[PDB]
């Protein structure tokens, strides 16, 4: 980092994963301690007790280069990430377009704000035997609308290049008023999440565009993202981030 | 539109000071209650349990004048402060200078490392009277080199234009191995070690340069700054940042 531009990236990426302060994990899953550890934290491992963002320096890394590369190499379309959390992941994309001066393209910030759905007889059975919605309230994941906002305003970076689709991706994705996406970042967890948001919002996804699959390294999500290539026989290569996540870049 | 620096900066205030993610204060002094008063930080009137400076935005603000002013007039020298608590003024310091890529100045970092002194019977009156050594574990004031050696790692700006004075200023300051000062930020609270800091460190600030007293509210502070300008017929006039702080502008 030695320009205004990198210095600024960097530190944003610094600070919505909360390097800075080095907060306490919420103790849940197979984590047994709330030590902050680097290598955690680095890796997205962890689940934050304070930071805007879980997704760590490497999907941070990540999400930059596609954006980058996105703007290098005129993708056209705009951001969307499935699964906000905090929001410190789209923070991090509303600063990189900041950083560039981009006007032309919005961050969209799609969640229930509720947290995990509880489980349905529509579930997916892989879905219904992990019940991800009982680890809600161990990782403090119900985040309102309100709080999102209000932490993206604490960067400065709430405006309107910023736009929220609050509900269930299965009821906001298929009309959701964007035309094309750049990239889309999915990070629901479940079968069903990855599914609605590969079968509602990818065929908006540019050729030269980006998707992420933060959690490929669950099962289920795992499994969506399979049966999703398949049906449509896409054959971009699968290129993993760190232990949880990967991406394909769309080819024409 | 914000260009990389101006960004960059913002984000760096706002984050050494942490209006980010807005942690409690201690409860000692006047402060009674540990909720982030967003006026409190604003003005660096509260004893962050987190933060890495307690001077708040107001005065932060005050530091990039004086060290931009310096940089922008061609001020020559280096930027100390003198009391650094877990380092975030000089923090931000060493981030100016890596905004505007200056490599010939250096950001000194001098401190006890140990809190405020034990009295002593040598001690100014007033000074004792304090005892502001009772309230070093309430505000979390011992912060060891080690500690703020890593606080700058952690924001990319640990290197050699950050260099550290550990000791007592009467026992650092006479050799500290600084030739000239642009900015000298005297922040030690006491009668003691505001005049240690002017006696020994004053007379290497460049004409042009800034003198920052930070905690010229404290009575004792504000003899001392008296007693010591009378002594030497400064008339430089004492311009107010906020409820605590003041500074002047040495003229040739
Ligand atoms: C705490 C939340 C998390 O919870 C777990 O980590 C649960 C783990 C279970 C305890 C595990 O079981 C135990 O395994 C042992 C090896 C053997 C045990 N023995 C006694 C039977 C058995 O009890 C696992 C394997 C269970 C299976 C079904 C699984 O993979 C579930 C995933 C749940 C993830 C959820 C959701 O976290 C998401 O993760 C992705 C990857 C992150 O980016 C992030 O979005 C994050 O969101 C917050
Ligand atoms: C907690 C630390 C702080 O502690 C106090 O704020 C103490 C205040 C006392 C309680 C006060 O007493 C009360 O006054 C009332 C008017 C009447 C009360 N009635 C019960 C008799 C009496 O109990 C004061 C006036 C006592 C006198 C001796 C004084 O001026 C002491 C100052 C100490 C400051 C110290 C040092 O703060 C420094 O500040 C500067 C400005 C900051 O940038 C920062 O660096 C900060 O350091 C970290
Ligand atoms: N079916 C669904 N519809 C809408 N939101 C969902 C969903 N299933 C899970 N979520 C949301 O998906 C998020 C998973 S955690 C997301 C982490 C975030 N990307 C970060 O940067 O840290 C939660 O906020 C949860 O409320
Ligand atoms: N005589 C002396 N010599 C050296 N350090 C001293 C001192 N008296 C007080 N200190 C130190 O002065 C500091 C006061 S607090 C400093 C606040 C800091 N500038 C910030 O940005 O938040 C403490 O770290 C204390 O250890
Ligand atoms: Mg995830
Ligand atoms: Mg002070």
């Amino acid at each position: 980092p030695s320009t205004g531009v990198e210095l600024y990236l960097d530190l944003l990426k610094r600070t919505v994963s909360n390097f800075i302060y080095q907060d306490a994990t919420h103790v849940a899953g197979l984590i047994t301690e709330a030590a902050f550890v680097e290598e955690a934290r680095e890796s997205g491992e962890d689940y934050p007790t304070v930071a805007h963002t879980m997704i760590g320096m490497k999907r941070l890394n990540n999400l930059q280069h596609c954006v980058e590369s996105a703007l290098r190499d005129g993708v056209p379309g705009d951001v969307l990430e499935t699964g906000v959390w905090r929001g410190g992941a789209c923070i991090f994309a509303r600063g990189i377009l900041k950083a560039y001066d981009v006007r032309d393209r919005t961050v969209w910030v799609a969640d229930s704000f509720q947290g995990f759905p509880k489980i349905t007889d529509d579930d997916h059975p892989m879905d219904a035997e992990m019940n991800l919605h009982q680890y809600n309230e161990a990782v403090d994941l119900p985040t309102s609308l309100a709080t999102v906002q209000r932490n993206f305003s604490r960067y400065g970076l709430l405006d309107d290049q910023v736009r929220f689709l609050p509900g269930w991706f299965k009821d906001t994705m298929p009309t959701a008023p964007f035309e094309r996406l750049a990239v889309l970042r999915m990070d629901g967890d479940s079968y069903g999440a990855t599914m609605d948001v590969l079968t509602h919002a990818y065929p908006r996804l540019s050729p030269g565009g980006f998707a992420i699959i933060d959690d490929y390294c669950i099962p289920a999500c795992r499994e969506a993202v399979h049966e999703y290539r398949d049906r449509h026989g896409i054959s971009d290569e699968i290129v993993e981030i760190d232990r949880q996540g990967v991406y394909w870049r769309r080819s024409a």
